[PDB]
């Protein structure tokens, strides 16, 4: 069961998530509130046909946390599996360190080796890293079903 959108003022563009899931430009979106580590959050939305969620633009970033709440804490799909600050994205796109959004002074441990978004008074909404088997709520993000 799809919802579907017309983006733009052209009739034959079509644009679908699954009803649960939200929209914004070529993307769909998925808050998981489950709690549950990092790479059991990734086959959950491996699953779905979807990655946990990646940030390339301010854009996307400004849209995602309109559905989050500032009490809580939700993965991304960004991680550092052996500690080397060599970071990677679960859709395999480049990270490109000039437009990223960490918290100040994150990421700050190389033994928290994946990231979550979360709220802090004053810095707003950014990133931070933590530790994997500590069970969060997630994000996930999959190419829009078009008809
Ligand atoms: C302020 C903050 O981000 N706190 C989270 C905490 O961060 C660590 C650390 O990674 C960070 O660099 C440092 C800088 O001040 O602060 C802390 O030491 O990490 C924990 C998990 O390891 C998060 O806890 C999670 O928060 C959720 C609600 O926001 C929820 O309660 C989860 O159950 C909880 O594990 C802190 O948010
Ligand atoms: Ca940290």
């Amino acid at each position: 069961a799809l919802t579907c959108v017309m983006e733009g003022k052209d009739i034959e563009d079509w644009s679908c998530c699954p009803t649960p899931w939200t929209s914004f430009q070529s993307s769909c979106y998925f808050i998981s509130t489950g709690m549950q580590s990092w790479t059991k959050s990734q086959k959950n939305c491996s699953v779905m046909g979807a990655d946990l969620v990646v940030i390339n633009t301010r854009e996307e970033q400004d849209f995602i946390i309109q559905n989050l709440k500032r009490n809580s804490s939700y993965f991304l799909g960004l991680s550092d599996p052996g500690g080397r600050r060599h970071w990677q994205w679960v859709d395999q796109t480049p990270y490109n360190e000039n437009v990223t959004f960490w918290h100040s002074g994150e990421p700050n441990n190389l033994d928290e080796r994946c990231a979550i978004i979360n709220f802090r008074s004053s810095e707003e909404w950014g990133w931070n890293d933590i530790h994997c088997h500590v069970p969060q709520k997630s994000i996930c993000k999959m190419k829009k079903i078009y008809i």
